[PDB]
């Protein structure tokens, strides 16, 4: 198996199972290792992402600006095959709506299954260590969560990272929620790709085929409806920071190597961020 | 709690010729049932300094899964060493991965030793391991010294693999001793080249409550480095060579070093696997 890591499943309130898996810094001779303050990332789609964000945290032990490095925990689900379960993910990550169809908005019961059950659960496995600061990371779908958990309990984490952040979802019903946020402190960090809303065509493709793939481009709006709701937030009393980051030449799901190994990387290294 | 298992991947041991040990980590498609599901032309990639990137590569080939432009995957090879709480054997890799020269110190110039590991060990046992897949195309990936590799095998050796990546070169090695080889390169199916660096290497960003002496003394050492102009000078003297069939080039804008790898793996195996031939350049 992978070094310095473990997995276990914990059910919620209404008995869906989830996978944890947890992994700490790579020179530790064991879990107890580790004493006093450590930083933490909580991953949503655990599945498709503990492995990077497990290994990029493992390489910063050789860079300059290495602290010590913390605690990267992946919450996901029991998958053979895949790195997602659509029908899961589709009601954890959404937020409640009049008009939402039947198996989403199930966001605020994830995260209060997040801070009820997964925290003190990975709490437990480092009882030496405390908590300095904690971060969701979550992509697309994930990402919505985050920004949802910013806007309606912004003290239940320190940073929300909000990669590719699905923002078209239910006729940008998050937007809502950000105005109130504004108009009534934690960080912020919202990231796309160049390529997610404006995609060059591929080599050999027919034109039909791409600009298809271009309307769709244009119907999700990844790039605008990012910088729409940062503008919103743009000096707000209640974000301490707000970090926005264009990967050039990255596609939807090519940019979350970039953009999970970043969130940790900054998270970890460079905290607190600058006002 | 358990351990975390890999799925869809296995490992193994082999040695050279000269009996140093390897850790050679391999993974295939997650959809895959097992290893025997694979029929038929596959690309492949082997990725030096294996240890660093071997979770990271073989996780972002499975997230391809999910994107438009999928067309089946590859195999990730990672060639690695015997290692424990760290991800790089500086002494191993100081000799495997860099050049013969006569001024080179003691432990250094093993890069065609390895690279003879690579073609007549690490290929067949891996061959062996998927006898129903063909390789189809070839690509060596390496980061630092890793970079250095990749560039001198193909200006020594280019029909060995169809494309090399480089990942942040360093050409600074040995008083620039890998121009000689680039420049005779240049002067005599042909293979492409992908090189890569983060911006922030030869121009690094001050820390927070860094003191300025401290700063200065890292931009020095940027300086001589010469990381992203290093990299402009070789892609210059390479650009319009008949020998290649296409150069890609990229600055990744607020990178370091050590976090570029994570951009670079990912889009050299993603390009590698999905984007095939690259137009001509």
């Amino acid at each position: 198996p992978l070094p310095n890591s473990e997995q276990f499943y914990l059910e919620n309130d209404r008995g869906e199972p989830y996978l944890i898996q947890v992994s700490w810094p790579l020179h530790w001779e064991d879990k107890q290792t580790g004493r006093g303050p450590l930083p933490i990332i909580y991953i949503v789609d655990g599945n498709a992402l503990f492995l990077t964000a497990t290994e990029a945290a493992w390489r910063r032990a050789a860079a300059s600006h290495f602290a010590g490095g913390g605690i990267i925990v992946a919450i996901g689900y029991p998958l053979k095959g895949k790195l997602y379960d659509a029908r899961r993910r589709s009601f954890d990550l959404t937020p409640p709506t009049a008009c939402a169809p039947v198996g989403y908005g199930g966001a605020d019961v994830f995260l209060d299954f997040i801070e009820n059950s997964v925290r003190p659960a990975v709490q437990a496995r480092f009882p030496q260590v405390s908590l300095a600061r904690e971060a969701l990371y979550g992509h697309a779908y994930g990402g919505l969560l985050a920004l949802h958990a910013l806007f309606t309990r912004p003290q239940s984490f320190d940073c929300y990272i909000a990669s590719s952040p699905s923002i078209w979802w239910n006729s940008l019903c998050i937007l809502h929620e950000a105005k109130a946020f504004v108009e009534t402190s934690p960080s912020l960090m919202v990231s796309w790709g160049s390529w997610e809303q404006h995609p060059p065509r591929w080599a050999d493709e027919l034109l039909d085929h791409y600009e298809a793939r271009k309307r769709t481009a244009a119907e999700l709006r990844m790039a605008d409806n990012a910088l729409d709701l940062c503008a919103m937030l743009h000096g707000c009393s209640r974000l301490h920071a707000l970090i926005k980051t264009e990967y050039e030449g990255e596609d939807h799901t090519s940019v979350m190597s970039c953009s999970v190994s970043r969130g940790l990387t900054m998270f970890f290294e460079d905290w607190p961020f600058h006002q």
